[PDB]
């Protein structure tokens, strides 16, 4: 979770289900948690609108 | 007929053309519609490695192989349009298809080669894609006049100054783009440049073509590309679109004139509505609801019909899993309706993919078959509904099998829509056309005839082999009518006749013809031929009785005839009143010369010489008139007219013998010619080929046979003056027989 | 006024904006028209090649070294139009200047930040060179998504689309392209989209932008440029043309709406026509002369103008030596009015250079700013004209020296053309506005305030260094209230005090402020003072004498005494009695509640708490007014009114403690707070700012200084609730600063 804000961070720069949710943000977020420890799949990331829900569905899986 | 109240603006749609996957004509667009079929195919390995693909992407699992293409993009008639070779090497395959689909939709209306005293003018917009970029600027160059000629020509935004410039049209002209609906932002803004009285006959239109054609495209898993090769919409199974390629181009005139002018009309174009969506959109590239709601309200309102009488209703349907609940709850709340399941619904892009920026008039030209043809095509590839749809509690329900139109519904009206990736969205409320009695009674009247026409003998064989299935699904007579009268002319020629099973027979041609041998016909002797010139069967036609309603207006005037006037009843007593019988040749030779434009001779073998002068302008109709009365008395002396200046052409032969200036200023030849020579042959020869009627005539359809024969010959005949007073319903006949060459791809 | 009739079709032109070469804003477009002198700029041997151009081919002969070029191509500001950074450098030059051109353009018109009720559309043209498509098409474009955003944002396609959805806009929106006169057929467009009742705004214009800024072009013979560097239209020595940059956007708005909502006016658009050029000439390239003469004939019989009372022609004027006789010939032709000499020419194409998308709406903005100011401005380059002129029998006369309009030629009517490259041929008859005059004599009549506002200091410095080339050259009244009222607002704020003759002096700081507090107003007992809480000063308010006559009504039903009953004489005979005074106290309140609509905390020491209480809403108003009555002459057996809770907003007081639900019911405390006198100056320590005027009034501005001096803080103070019955004419003003960073070109 904290590596996924620190991408989002780094994609849109804004220190403080806000974020981009279209083309290229949620692909790149989905591409580097299947390589990380956590896993996600295609259905969860067009269900999950905050981090909040995609971490819950973390601690499913 | 159109039967509802006419307010101020309505658009009729006089003709359509398309040329989309697997679909080359009209009738192959319906024929595919009704079966549901799909339209996409599939490729394999060895057909994809003869177009250059690296083999590193086909083992590649991203690679989906299928792709809706065209057929024949790279074929073009050069000289017909006005180019020459490297010129029409030099053009974007965009303006070779765009041109031919234009003039077809331009030859389905009628109104081909017609258009120099109407101001038509084009409103079409393309798309584009970068490979014809990057294969137009790979050649070299100095910045010359060669690069000049491939700046404006190669350029993707003079394509509508190029169809209205190659046509010869004189009106309005633009090259819009808005994105995903260019095709219905055209008809709608052709439709307001219409309604302000600035031109009379707009065409629509919309291309797109991505030029490696058969090749497939890469899916990806965050995306709406469908990773299974299909689309399917509305559907519990969907994964995504299909973006293919396309054409099309519609006709568009006011109903006013095109209800005047008796034409054929498939679809009267109601309103029209367009709104950005604006910032209440998440970002820049998806569609809301509220916008989707406030367009079809407002072109529901602005042209007063109620939503509960629309029985069908074209969507976008994308087929994604996220457009589709939102689509149908907008077009839920937006019909704010009560009645239950009584609305269909369908969208084209099952058929033949999405394509991208012709998608708006695919839905236009399909919903306008619709109201013509009336049945309710099924929707392809469904089995079971979306999870998140109730159909239960909401107007639609979704047609499997093809159904005829449900009575209670009359007259039909429908809805189109089509909303893009950006925002602008189009909805456009149509209503049917009543269609006639057909009141041909299922006799067993006559044979008609047809005049088949190409500049040469490769296309006429084309041409003449076309004729099977525009017979075997049309009607025969209204085949016949519309191409004898709204369809051009050309050099090499033909006759296909017609019988009542559906037989057909080719028209045996004349044997002894000369070709610098001048026309003309002959007149016989009233005194012992009762028969008159060829006025037997020329009764039912108009022209003939409007010039004797013009002969009675002056016979009954100053002669007073012993009681037989207003031009009744002329066949029981036609052997008694030379009078009438003048006035019979004058008629019949005034509609024997205006039903042929190369006829010049009207020669006479006695006591029709004065009718023929009188016909042919060398003296006025009241000195002729006057003096045929009084032939019947034939006691006192003989009169000589004030002897007029005739009109050029339509010179006077008396036994074959054409002169000028030499018998018509004596007397003694004007008294010796009223003899009765009796020689049909009389002349000898004299070079002047005859009207002669064939020996064995009894029926009226003889004559035309022989007017066709005519026709063949090679002299333009006037056709329309043959026809009673019905005159029947022009009606939709036969493409141009187009002779391809091959020009390559560049690079 | 306007002073002629109105049929339905005006079109009012309500404000624009340019980028122009030499020209970046309007001022100086108009002060570079009327001198005559040229824009274009020539360069040396190095600067050249200090940007890429290699030294093999200056050495060329042929090889002119002139651009008109733009400056500041780079620049954007990046987080104002709701953008990120790598959003704003994946972009293209003609979005990132033409989003700035028409924020001008609505921040010109007035409606800056005010289009929340009306449908605003956009009809914005482009035109697309080959030099960035080099750059961008053989960059890496990344993975599909990557490709997926360059295509969207980085074309010419999506940019109405951007202009429309980066600002909040919900019209129509279209992007066309006719190939010279794209801007002129999007007016077009948007005057035929106006006149149905679509939108209600609009914008137009086009944008070219060549991406090496500074760079020469290649002179040559056959195609047409200009051999020297120098665009002569109609002139002896006339060479070619001259290809430059540009931009532009105007904002189209009806009529009946634009006089009765008080707007400002430069020209009045009356009539437009388009048709195409057909076949009816030789080549694709060369100029027709039957289609010029058609559309100036449909456009002068369009909108009902004979042409005998147009006074200045503006045509295309390319320059080049065959056009300009064949132009001349098609205008003296359609002019059929046999007159010599009367009606100037100008093309603005010698001062700037062909444009290529912008040259109809370069041609726009120059005749409606001749008409607003009304000077015919004199042709750029013209020494002796050309040999195959015929100007002494023509209609036509070439000025060369600046001259005022004609003093025989009245109301104002000119007349825009703009010819294509075979495509659309636009012309557009425009009308003058006769003007609104000024009531002053020279006189010393009043300082104004100016408020100018910016979100940071920077930004406020360099606005406010604007106030000198606008003063100098409009006048100071009108820039006051076009800045108080119609411009939005920011956080740091400072206001101007402008006097009589310049001297322009800011205004003092406000001390001793408290932040965080709630502002309150203080009314003190009415038995003793007569400055009923400032009723003197607001007597001119048209506001304060809608209350008053309110009252007037109110007290008009009941009242026992006359002369009391009559408005406009409270003043005078205010002294004597109370009832008076605690009626000029109600409205007074009222007033200041209108004025600073953030005013919450009211208060009332003694008599005064009663109209302080009737101002809140706490009683009542015709039971206060006779309470107050009662204690004017009896003072006993007071009936005290059940109090209410009376604005969600305000909180009534006593001395500066609020009774927030303290008593509201004892009748022991209002007796105990009212009968007895007040008599102290009070308030001691509380924390709230009180509106108290300084003690050195002696003039009816000084309150309005005071206001200024508040505006100078926090509050939002409404700039119109001021002013008396004729309230002063609109007018322009200053435009807004935009903070610059930088984006580099990749090349």
């Amino acid at each position: 979770m904290q590596y996924i804000t620190g991408l989002m961070e780094l994609l849109l720069e804004i220190s403080p289900e806000l974020g981009g949710h279209s083309l290229l943000v949620t692909q790149l977020t989905s591409r580097l948690e299947r390589d990380f420890n956590v896993h996600i799949d295609l259905l969860t990331l067009m269900e999950n609108p905050n981090p909040r829900n995609i971490y819950a569905h973390i601690a499913a899986q």
